[PDB]
DNA sequence: TGGTTTGTTTTGCTTG
DNA sequence: CAAGCAAAACAAACCA
């Protein structure tokens, strides 16, 4: 197993957690929030205390790959849209 | 206000 | 070298 979550990289799974939302998109938040509920490795490392690593990587993805898109959001103080590049 | 989030980049290190 | 994980500097936007 490549990493402790299996052999998925990051990218990876942020491809299915945009996957994963019928509409195709979704903010910084909700990645985070899919994996905590749908990555058994990171099921208990939500919290502040332990989060801090991974959710840099997630966002250090997601801008570094153009695999991903940012779409400016709807409404005052709303983040971007993330999504799959066509 | 002043701490937290979001987003962009660069760097270090390990593998195939 | 390219792919990827991990760490981190910085800064605009948020927001309690
Ligand atoms: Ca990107």
């Amino acid at each position: 197993r490549r990493n402790a979550w299996g052999n998925l990289s990051y990218a990876d799974l942020i491809t299915k957690a945009i996957e994963s939302s019928a509409e195709k998109r979704l903010t910084l938040s909700q990645i985070y929030e899919w994996m905590v509920k749908s990555v058994p490795y990171f099921k208990d490392k939500g919290d502040s205390n332990s989060s801090a690593g991974w959710k840099n990587s997630i966002r250090h993805n997601l801008s570094l790959h153009s695999k991903f898109i940012r779409v400016q959001n709807e409404g005052t103080g709303k983040s971007s849209w993330w999504m799959l590049n066509p």
